[PDB]
């Protein structure tokens, strides 16, 4: 009974923010080997970089002058996919 | 040379999409036991939630009746605290083909 090599670390879970990597080992001739087939270690401990999607612009009302108004949604993601911005809401109110 | 009783699981690693918990014991007696002193399973495997943040309300604006407009963020993550809705942007401006045969 004899430990072989340890083998190359397996791909990061996450690409950022904290993933496991796995090491593995094979015990010879023998299911009771000293020491441990598998390791676990951190990888990819660099925070996310934060996505920024900017919404829609508002249609444009007046204030002569015109304005209308945007929003940026920001969150720390590894894919844009992830992050979606949702439907226009409006509310609309009467004033005498 | 002797395997001491499992110990808890521990902390998740990950609190949603997949992580570890591990649980240790002690060989006594003994330098070399059989066998190894952590073992490691699965935790918290369910899909992380959706989490939406709504922008803030556009100032109230004529079309009397008046209209505002707002936006919703949605967002994969675990922490609602990574998830921001930004400036408010704006945008502004100032306010016929004769045919004489
Ligand atoms: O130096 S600062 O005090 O300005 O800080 C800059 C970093 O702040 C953030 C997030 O705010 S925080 O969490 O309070 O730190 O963003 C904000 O500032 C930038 C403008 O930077 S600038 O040098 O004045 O040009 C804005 O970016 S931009 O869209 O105007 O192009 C952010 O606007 S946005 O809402 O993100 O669209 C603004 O965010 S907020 O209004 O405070 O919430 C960091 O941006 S982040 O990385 O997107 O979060 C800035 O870091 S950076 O490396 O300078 O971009
Ligand atoms: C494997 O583990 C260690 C060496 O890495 C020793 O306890 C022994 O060689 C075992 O087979
Ligand atoms: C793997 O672990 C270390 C090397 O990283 C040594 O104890 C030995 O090479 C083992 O196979
Ligand atoms: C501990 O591991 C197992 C028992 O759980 C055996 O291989 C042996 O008792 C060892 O000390
Ligand atoms: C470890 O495994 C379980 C507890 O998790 C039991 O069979 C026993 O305590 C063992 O040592």
């Amino acid at each position: 009974m004899f430990w072989t090599g340890w083998g190359p670390w397996e791909r990061c879970t996450a690409q950022c923010g904290g993933g496991i990597q796995a090491r593995r080992r094979i015990c010879e001739n023998g299911p009771d080997c000293a020491g441990c087939n598998v390791e676990y270690q951190s990888c990819n401990t660099n925070p996310c970089p934060e996505l920024k999607k900017t919404t829609p612009w508002t249609p444009w009302t007046p204030v002569h002058y015109e304005q209308r108004f945007r929003y940026t949604c920001k969150a720390r993601l590894a894919d844009p996919n992830l992050l979606e911005v949702g439907r226009q809401r409006i509310e609309m109110r009467y004033c005498s």
